[PDB]
């Protein structure tokens, strides 16, 4: 009775990423002369050796642009935003509850276009953001500008690190494969007004926060049994799962107070992750028989340059294989959770412009990771797709 | 191959609720003595008219009694909380982060305890608060407490109103049907220390939020293939939906705020409610036939008592229906997404103790019903299992 409606009712192969969009704020923000924009604006132009030590932060991070909401006039507006940890929740809210799902309407509607199906045929909405909290939710706000019917079924996740853009895809799996017919319309959406702050001469964390982040926002469809001829297929996912990382809280994470976000971090960050990989990777590839890190494509959250780094230098892979993070990371900084979605989409673009035979570059098999605050590390197993040209 | 294993790692039948727990911190509140305490510690008792006001609120409210974790200690040790809009969200943030996975830990204990087996079965985690927003989150705090295996599945869901106890038996159903072996922990724990404030003379609104909600915790542990002769289902998940109320956003909701939480009301949220529940009804209870709504069992989120009022006639529900709503609304408070459980836990041991042939009061299909700010209703269709006296 309930086992022949289950059968009836589930879903019969594997789910699949069928689009990918993406969107930024309008705002350039290039970081040479980044020191002279975020100097100017937080009345700190009379501390030269402080704006100096900056400059080289900024050098250092190798980011070379990024898109910010943010932008002068709004800072003047809103003058507590400029602060270093004065009382400006208030101002930061006002922001992020209404831009929060405003960008994260364009990614959708992109990825929806892509798709090239009714809106009518979304089941389901899994949006994720660090910010934006609100009663209704950004996923009530984002369902409604976007028009999806009222009997989408939402959730949304707030102030999971950067890692959760990985993990929506974990969920996404479930809710495809077990409802036959279910689409599924995930979007990741970062804003970082809660985290902008003005300098302070002791701490190196919170201004290193103010070079490295980006905003943005990517979206993708997911579902099981692609119909034929409309629904093409670019990733099968094969699996998903997560670990935690013993006695690793501290590696990095952050607090929300009023002052809006801060961010901590070690020095070991880059470090903890590469060395921390191993379990995750071996439950990930060794049921497929993979013998050699090389062989798999890498869609991989780049958290930072020295991460990357770290993670190449651990697997012994050759620059290809994160090639694609370097880029993103490089042209819009780390966007959080929506990065991995810029990074997915680099990956099957460059795949068929370089007149690739998969959508993983010419490879069968992939791992997309995402990690953070835990330490979390998320590994998702793709299947790349054929490119027929 | 991709369908093969697709066919080899999902369960069989349909997800099942094993076991049940609740929690309450042990502050006692009686209501009738509530607007005593409180015009006292908010030092407020120069406002004898506000009060002669709230305490017909309390009355109206018809609650008798709650559990909090705030006391008059908190309160003086932390005064910022007593201001009715002062900025007090660090105050706040300091409590919710430490005692939201606290009190979650021992409504999940109960359940585990319930469900009879180890702990290092537990695949999947997924933990709804409004409150105690940090990273790493709530989640991996719950998970350090409990002890759970570093592999387990971690989901945290912040800042979703009431509605949410029900819609993670939404997301529990997915995760459980579709892999093989899976069991789900799901939690749900409100802590109101970010919605306590001070009486403002010209805010009834904010006021009326004072007299009703309570403090508590609801776990299960929901797995589909029930191991014969070790675990016994006290309800089948036979669907689960949710749909969206067009142009109600303000019928009911709330801020995120430097003074912390605040929510809002229009007085006739109960006929808003009752009046747009036929559809999700319909839609979940047409495909088995039922004719009545009391061809149906209820465990409905109470909300408040005006609310279970307008159900029920709006239903045209017999008493009976609504009870065990009632019962736990009066002897606990509006818990949140917590409050659902309680009213679950308290219709199968009802069930029991009554001699009723089916854990649902003798009645073989129910409705367990979410609803919160959106205006968002959480249908969950749940099918009774024999009690065997």
């Amino acid at each position: 009775n309930l086992h022949a409606l289950r059968r009836e009712q589930r879903a019969q192969g594997p789910a699949t990423i069928m689009a990918i969009g993406t969107a930024t704020p309008p705002n350039l923000y290039e970081q040479s002369t980044f020191p002279d924009f975020y100097f100017r604006v937080t009345n700190s132009d009379d501390k030269q050796e402080l704006k100096k030590k900056f400059r080289r932060m900024c050098e250092k991070t190798m980011v070379k642009k990024r898109y910010l909401h943010l932008t002068e006039e709004i800072l003047k507006e809103r003058p507590k935003l400029c602060s270093y940890k004065e009382a400006s929740f208030d101002d930061r809210q006002d922001i992020v509850v209404e831009e929060i799902p405003r960008l994260a309407k364009e990614a959708a509607e992109k990825a929806i276009k892509e798709w090239g199906r009714p809106k009518s045929e979304i089941t389901h909405l899994v949006f994720c953001s660090i910010s934006g909290i609100d009663m209704p939710g950004a996923d009530y706000r984002l369902a409604t500008l976007l028009g999806l019917p009222l009997t989408v079924n939402r959730l949304m996740i707030y102030s999971q690190a950067c890692h959760m853009g990985a993990a929506m895809l974990r969920i996404a799996k479930d809710l495809a494969e077990n409802n036959r017919g279910a689409r599924v319309l995930v979007v990741a959406c970062e804003i970082t007004v809660l985290s902008f702050r003005g300098p302070n001469e002791g701490d190196f964390e919170a201004l290193a926060g103010q070079a490295g982040f980006g905003d943005g926002a990517g979206a993708v469809v997911v579902g099981a049994d692609p119909l034929e001829g409309i629904e093409k297929p670019i990733y099968e996912i094969a699996a998903a799962m997560q670990e935690t990382v013993a006695e690793s809280q501290g590696a990095v994470g952050g607090h929300l107070r009023a002052f809006g976000w801060t961010f901590y971090f070690l020095n070991q960050l880059p470090a903890i992750i590469a060395d921390n990989l191993g379990r995750s990777l071996e439950r990930a590839l060794a049921p497929l028989g993979v013998r050699e890190w090389n062989d798999v494509f890498w869609v991989a959250h780049p958290g930072n340059w020295a991460i990357i780094d770290a993670i190449e230098a651990k697997l012994q892979l050759s620059p290809d294989k994160l090639s694609t993070a370097r880029h993103v990371f490089t042209e819009y900084g780390n966007m959080q959770s929506a990065t991995v979605y810029f990074v997915m989409d680099e990956l099957r673009k460059r795949s068929a412009v370089e007149g690739r035979s998969t959508t993983g570059d010419g490879l069968q098999w992939g791992v997309l990771l995402g990690f953070g605050p835990g330490l979390s590390i998320e590994t998702v197993v793709l299947r790349s797709m054929p490119l027929h040209h």
